[PDB]
C-alpha cells in the first residue's frame, strides 16, 4: 500500500520497567498514528512506529513527558559545509529529522547550522558524519568544547 510509517528509537528514564513501560506505550496507543507502540526495556528503549503525517515525533515525545517521563536526548549544535542552493539543508533536515534516535533537527540558514536534537546513547557523531557523508555533505560539530582545552 502507500504509507510510510516511521519507527522512532529513544531512550527514556524514570521507568519502572514493568506497569510504567506499558503506561507509556498504553498512552501513547491513544494516538492515531502510532501503528505500534514498543518499549525494550531490557535495554531501555522506547521504540515508536507511526506515520509522520497524523501524529508528529515532538507529540510522541511529548505525550512521554506528560506521562512524568523524561527522555535522554539533547539539543548538539553542529556547523555544514555542505548548503548553499537552499537546498541540501532542506533534504539534510528532512533526513536528520528522524535518522533512528533523534527527535529533532531543525536547520538554520543564518549561519549555516544544524541543530541535531537526538539519543547519543542509541546514535553518536560518527552515524552523523556517515549519514551526511551519504548525502554527499560535510558536517561540522558547533566547537564541541566552547575552548575547554586544558591540558
Amino acid at each position: 500500500m502507500l504509507s510510510e510509517q516511521k519507527e522512532i528509537a529513544m531512550q527514556v528514564s524514570g521507568m519502572t520497567c514493568a506497569a510504567c513501560a506499558a503506561r507509556i506505550e498504553k498512552g501513547l496507543k491513544r494516538m492515531p498514528g502510532v501503528t505500534d507502540a514498543n518499549v525494550n526495556l531490557a535495554t531501555e528503549t522506547v521504540n515508536v512506529i507511526y506515520d509522520p503525517a497524523e501524529t508528529g515525533t515532538a507529540a510522541i515525545q511529548e505525550k512521554i513527558e506528560k506521562l512524568g517521563y523524561h527522555v535522554v536526548t539533547e539539543k548538539a549544535e553542529f556547523d555544514i559545509e555542505g548548503m548553499t542552493c537552499a537546498a541540501c539543508a532542506n533534504r539534510i533536515e528532512k533526513r536528520l529529522n528522524k535518522i533512528e534516535g533523534v527527535a529533532n533537527a531543525p536547520v538554520n540558514f543564518a549561519l549555516e547550522t544544524v541543530t541535531v536534537e537526538y539519543n547519543p546513547k542509541e546514535a553518536s557523531v560518527s552515524d552523523l558524519k556517515e549519514a551526511v557523508d551519504k548525502l554527499g555533505y560535510k558536517l561540522k560539530l558547533k566547537g564541541e568544547q566552547d575552548s575547554i582545552e586544558g591540558r
